[PDB]
């Protein structure tokens, strides 16, 4: 037969499982893959924020004030020319009785330049006073004083002036406060101090006194302080500091910077919490929060020495929470310690069913958008899962309706499992199966007859002639399956009355009736049936998002205070500079 | 026969349909599910911030300063050696022209520890006189003066001093405010003046003066003031609250607290919106902003009475809003009230087609999130209905394949459907089904040849001998199927000159040609069609999200003022206490 | 015939293909769609941020300072009873020698209403002295002063009073700053000058005096200053500014306001970023913030003309940018620039493979909100469209199925493709299809036997009698398919000793055994094969998000100053005007 081996449907060609060709075998006893298992651990996770708020903290402050007025007889009239005022600090000699029993000296002594200036209330002599209280706006500032009236009588002889003077003594209680350098700080009534209120405990103090430019800082050792319910069972003793600036005294009581202060503050703790662990990080799961938090792969080291001031707090933090699930959940492996990008710590211990970044960030939206994300993520992977495992125990259905088919006849069912044309044979339990041959286009024509010389005897398929490529002799069959030759015949029993048929080929139909051809149609005349199932599926679509704010950047400046700094010294500098002030014309 | 029933393909077994088993039917004329109906409800929607910005209101302040120059006449050189100032409160006698007129008296008395000081313009005579106005930097304070000029001629005589004194009236026009609590007020020029601005209307406020520590209150009814256009037409009478401090007079127009602030601000409305009911919220949308607002399935009682000084405000909005959609909607239920979880209250209208929570959070995200949520949610739940209907349909065609399939032989589709080997049989439109048996691996042996003692006939099957468990006779058969026995014989048609078998049995194979034996080769040998169709399903993926500002923490320092306060304050109190001041050494 | 089309499976029917009806064909050689291709521009992205910090410059500030004690020798004791201080500023004539040499004249002359006053140190000739420096608190702050000490000696003759007078000449280097609008700068000791410090530039000033109400003016062309290294390598010149205000004289070297300042800043640059095209807008994809970028379709016009201040910086960073990128991307198009709804201005690149909104938004999770929403999206349309391809082409092989069981008989696949009963006949490869006739359901009755008049032939079918409508001759036939009549009769091969049967009619079935009729039994009670494959699909599920803070609204507060602003000021008007005043009694 000829060489070119079939390709195509469009091409006439002859086929014969003839030859011992390749073995086939249908595959039956399959199985789809079984169901996956997955696994997660569970602890209890702490929080840690860095801390934002000042060091806080109780003062005295300690002052002696001289007030000299200047006053005019006169005749008929008298008026106030001038009102001086000089605070200075108290000594220590002092501030025994005054701190201790509420008394002072009723006069003062300044050294200016070498020379002792002195000033004594009303002119009267040097005696002890006692201090009383003064009504305050606010409530954390209490104030005493030794003499609530300044002294103004004009005198007696007309014509010339007098100089009237007072002394007071003053005690004020009040807040100081400071942060993060603690270089110096700053006092309820916004006095400024300008020495570190740990300075003792650094060893930058001694009960020999230190000295700066403006300032002489010492420690007194044992000191007691007597609240005004001025009462015999007097508080414990203290070791308190003394800053003696000019113009008063100030004093508090002396601190550890390890104990006053630790750099990081509690902020939530979560008692089922769970670990993933992905290609370069943890995850860390909050559901009463709705958010997740990272952090990379490796605990950081060392924070049981660096933040040691937290050990007070997360043993009994730890050890309460483990004694909440003791019930139903007991420890494995041991606390760990991680730092998330975006500046917060973790805390996390391991339970079992019994059976650096200092710019710490604000807004916390990327932890809940990562929560939102690894809800829908496994949600849709789980739909993968069981979509595909129903699609795969129906290939295994339909590999059994393809063999119980090919039993029928095994050409068809090979030409479908293949896209292209092969014959094929049974030689027992497996299939045979083999090529097909193609015929010219040329030597081939149809028989315009179906009725055989024998007196009723029809034939089922129109005959053929034919020749094989390179050759001279004819051969002849019918007109088989899509476009093939068969070299078999075969017939209807008997030819009734009326009979009529449309064979189709690659292009064109011949139409046949009473036994007999007619015409020539175009195989798109024929109507063709549609077997096919719509899924119509309708696809997720584009968002636009947009930015938001629920107050202006006006209202956020007009709510920050009643007070509007920016004009309140503008007008004092235009006042008292241009139009109050002495001004030459 | 034997006891044990087939339980797998492995085993040498007997089968027939021989014995009156269980009946069953194809149940034809089955359906998929119809589609679903789905609702939900249009309204309005108005949504309310709490309110932040102070209250701020317009005031009067009244002085009168008196000021002292102490100058020296010398001899040939003169100097001002002091300079003094005193201001004052200005009483109702005057008060009454100074803003009805704008005149003054030119002079004052000043009684101090009960004894009457007197202060007179240049020393001239008690007399009436006209303030005028001055230049300002800030436009919303205006500011008029009855002097301009301070004096200070240094006089006659040689060698002595002289004392120089000036008198001023002044009025300042100008804002004021204050905040939540309402105790006190502060100027737009610094003044805190420690009396709350409605305190008339909460009766802390007489017609005969009230006293306090530093100050007394009072409030004059029918009280007229006239602006510097200074013309008859003269404006409205008033009730205005009058405050004396110390150093000035202090004055307001009075007004009621429940007309001066309401505690709610509107931010947004929405005229179309959609309410869906989850199982323990309510979810409101808006499209325009794309965020959600959610809220707990109870609404807020007394939102009429609490809060009773928006119904100003939430009517008119209503009112308009209706009115726009009138057109193709009408009102349905009534109005409604809830509170967000996050600080906002809704206000909610439905709509039918015609046919607490005090910190309110200032960023908004989570509104954003749960909008991107709802959409991604039902778009993927779409998929999943319109692909499990798609499924559907076609299980109702492969139904009907199995039913076509079965009417050839039912045994082969029984084995199909069920995973384990049954012998079947049509009893009339019933198929009864029937157990098989298992026979012994040990007396099964296969016989060598397949041509009969006929002449030209030939066995399709090899032979088989065996007998059941428990017994003597022997029996005999073909090999068929899988690994059955069949006990009815079939042949070939002609012994022709050339045949070839290769008959399969659980592990091994026999291969037969020229109608005998000659070896046994492993399955695996024999190639395999594969038939399946792959999904190749590409599953979602990890994403880390990040932390991002636009702004440094010390950019949005440096943004707050031009004003340093920080150090400002600390350089005043260095210059004035160390090194200006008077200094001992 | 009677006329009624067949439309349902419930009434009994008559069937035949004996009519030329409409002829159908199967459809082979389909195919599904192919791959589609899909394609992105990559570029460099620039992305600027509106300036927020205000502009910073050094100033010096010029004063003479005027003192003035009161001393009172007395007897055997001695007192301070005043001191005064007058600032003022320091002409051009002086300011040559204080800037150049550190020199200044030991005295001062002060006009006051045309007149001259004169202070003197210690009472000494006029001479000149050398400045010097002193200590500072704040290390950008310098300070120079030429007599460090007041003098206050009180003299030698008892009772009666003297006056001691000094002179300081004193220099501060420092910074100052300013704001948007450029109206006025701040100086860091809280000085404000209300000049713009740009105004030589915006000729809003000349070398001939300028003046204002409490101002003076003017320019000095190449002045010169000398650093306290005092050196004979002296600076360049400079053109130098010069404010005489009241109390000090200030000045600044003069710029221009286009190459101080410049309205945007660079934030981030992204040397791979991808742009994408949609119905009303174009996105461009950030990895490394995990970030998109979205902007209008229309590029802003004049970016070269309006921000020309960045045509420096634009062409460096893309320049540098290209240069990196120079072994794998050639550019292609040209510079393109857009404003993002949120404020931002992008810079736009495209790259080729070689082979307004002033309100600028603070919180940009919107942009991250975006990148997670277009990493969902096309994950799952991805599927969406692999699924599709994977079900056409299992529908390919389904239309060949039913191919194959249509050649065994035809009727039962037009019947399983259509939802009605017809009857089809093969008239060659095409089929013609036809409609069936219903027969009324009183005439139908079933016969009770089964055995023929020959000796031993069985009927397979029960034998049916009927007659069509408005007719009156009977028919005959057997009992077919579901409730079809069958006109052509068949039968068993022997009547066998023992037969059973069961068959069914759309509501009841009929039980016959021993070749006669027993008993009619309900269809339900009839076991019914199940062949369906559950998919059991889980659809996603709702989340309520929660509004969080990292830090409280007090937290907040305190964070913001050591300054408690809103007390320190009620304290020091409630001291210096109550409790330390003058006040009558
Ligand atoms: C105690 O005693 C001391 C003295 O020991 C007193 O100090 C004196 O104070 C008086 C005022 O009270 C001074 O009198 C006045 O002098 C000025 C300056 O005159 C000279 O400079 C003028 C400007 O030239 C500048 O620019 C040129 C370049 O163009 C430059 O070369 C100069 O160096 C100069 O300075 C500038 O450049 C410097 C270097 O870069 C800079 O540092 C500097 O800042 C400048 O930028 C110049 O025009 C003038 O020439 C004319 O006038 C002089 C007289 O001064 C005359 O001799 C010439 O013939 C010219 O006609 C000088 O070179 C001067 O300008 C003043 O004149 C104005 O004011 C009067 C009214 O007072 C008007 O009538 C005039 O019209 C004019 O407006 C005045 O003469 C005195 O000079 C000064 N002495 C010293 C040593 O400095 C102190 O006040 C006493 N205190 C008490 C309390 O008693
Ligand atoms: C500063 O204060 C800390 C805390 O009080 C001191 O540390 C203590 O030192 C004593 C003696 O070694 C120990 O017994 C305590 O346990 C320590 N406490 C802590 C918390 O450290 C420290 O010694 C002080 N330093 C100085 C020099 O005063
Ligand atoms: C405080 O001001 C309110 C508001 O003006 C006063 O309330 C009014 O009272 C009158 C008389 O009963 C009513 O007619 C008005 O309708 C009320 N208005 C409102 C808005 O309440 C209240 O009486 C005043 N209280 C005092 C004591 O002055
Ligand atoms: C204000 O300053 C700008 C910048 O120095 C001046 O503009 C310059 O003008 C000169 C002369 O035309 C040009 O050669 C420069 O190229 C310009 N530079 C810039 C950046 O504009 C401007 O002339 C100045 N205006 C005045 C009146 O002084
Ligand atoms: C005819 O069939 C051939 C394939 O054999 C096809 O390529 C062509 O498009 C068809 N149409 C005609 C009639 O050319
Ligand atoms: C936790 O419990 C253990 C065992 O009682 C105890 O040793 C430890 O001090 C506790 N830690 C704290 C402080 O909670
Ligand atoms: C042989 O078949 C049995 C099942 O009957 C199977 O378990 C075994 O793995 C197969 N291989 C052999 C030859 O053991
Ligand atoms: C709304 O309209 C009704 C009917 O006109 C009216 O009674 C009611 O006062 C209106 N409310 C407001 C203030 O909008
Ligand atoms: C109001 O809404 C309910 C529920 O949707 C509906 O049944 C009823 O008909 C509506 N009535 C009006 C006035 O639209
Ligand atoms: C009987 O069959 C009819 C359809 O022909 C159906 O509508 C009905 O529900 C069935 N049940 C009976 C016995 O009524
Ligand atoms: C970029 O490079 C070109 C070519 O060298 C040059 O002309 C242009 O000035 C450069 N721009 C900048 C400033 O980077
Ligand atoms: C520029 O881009 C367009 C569109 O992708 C492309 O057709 C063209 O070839 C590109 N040219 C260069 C220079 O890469």
């Amino acid at each position: 037969a000829s060489g070119p081996k079939s390709v195509d449907f469009y091409q006439f060609r002859v086929c014969s499982a003839s030859i011992t060709g390749e073995l086939f075998r249908f595959n039956l006893e399959q199985t789809c893959p079984d169901t996956k298992d997955k696994y997660h651990q569970e602890g209890i996770l702490l929080v840690y924020k860095k801390n934002i708020v000042p060091h806080i903290f109780k003062v005295r402050r300690y002052r002696k004030i001289a007030t000299s007025v200047t006053v005019y007889r006169g005749l008929t009239e008298s008026a106030i020319t001038n009102k001086y005022e000089l605070p200075r600090p108290v000594p220590l000699y002092e501030i025994s009785h005054m701190d201790s029993t509420y008394q002072c000296f009723s006069s003062m002594k300044v050294n200016v330049n070498g020379v002792e200036n002195t000033f004594t209330d009303r002119d009267d002599v040097n005696t002890t006073v006692f201090l009383q209280p003064v009504e305050g706006l606010t409530d954390n500032i209490q104030r005493y004083f030794s003499q609530p009236v300044i002294y103004a009588e004009p005198g007696w002889f007309p014509g010339i002036y007098r100089v009237r003077t007072t002394v007071n003594c003053e005690i004020v209680d009040m807040i100081a406060r400071s942060a993060e350098p603690y270089n110096y700080f700053v006092t309820s009534l916004g006095d400024t101090v300008e020495v570190s209120p740990f300075c003792y405990n650094e060893s930058s103090c001694s009960t020999t006194p230190s000295n700066k430019n403006g300032l002489s800082v010492q420690v007194v050792l044992n000191h007691t302080v007597v609240t005004y319910s001025d009462r015999g069972t007097s508080p414990t003793p203290q070791n308190r500091i003394f800053v003696e600036t000019g113009a008063y005294t100030l004093s508090w009581a002396s601190e550890s910077k390890t104990t006053a202060v630790c750099p990081l503050a509690l902020w939530k703790t979560f008692p089922r919490s769970i670990q993933t662990t992905h290609e370069d990080s943890f995850h860390f799961v909050a559901n009463e929060i709705t958010a997740t938090f990272t952090a990379p792969l490796t605990p950081v080291a060392n924070f049981t020495d660096t933040y040691s001031c937290l050990t007070s707090d997360i043993n009994t933090t730890l050890n309460a929470s483990k004694a909440k699930l003791a019930s139903t959940h007991v420890p494995n492996g041991t606390v760990q310690y991680f730092h998330t990008t975006g500046g917060l710590y973790l805390v996390w211990q391991p339970m079992s069913a019994i059976n650096g970044g200092g710019g710490s960030t604000d807004n916390l939206s990327y932890t809940q958008l990562q929560f939102a994300y690894d809800k829908l993520r496994p949600g849709i992977n789980q739909v993968l899962e069981e979509l595909s495992r129903a699609w795969c125990r129906e290939q295994v259905r339909d590999n059994l309706m393809w063999y119980e088919l090919s039993k029928i006849n095994p050409t068809s069912v090979m030409t479908a499992i293949y896209g292209r044309p092969v014959s094929a044979k049974f030689v027992g339990d497996a299939i045979s199966v083999t090529e097909c041959i193609n015929v010219d286009q040329s030597s081939v024509n149809i028989h315009k007859s179906l009725r055989t010389n024998s007196k009723d005897v029809c034939y089922a398929r129109p005959l053929v002639t034919f020749k094989f490529l390179n050759s001279s002799n004819l051969f002849t069959g019918q007109l088989g399956a899509r476009n093939e030759i068969i070299l078999t015949n075969n017939q209807v029993e008997t030819c009734k009355d009326t009979c009529e048929h449309y064979f189709i080929t690659r292009n064109e139909t011949l139409v046949y009736k009473d036994y007999a051809y007619l015409r020539t149609i175009n195989t798109t005349d024929i109507s063709t049936l549609n077997t096919f199932i719509a899924l119509n599926l309708s696809f997720i679509q584009n968002i636009d998002f947009k930015a938001i704010e629920l107050y202006s950047s006006a209202e956020k400046r007009l709510a920050s205070s009643v007070f509007d700094l920016e004009t309140m010294f503008r007008e004092y500098n235009y006042y008292t500079h241009r139009l109050a002030g002495l001004r030459e014309d």
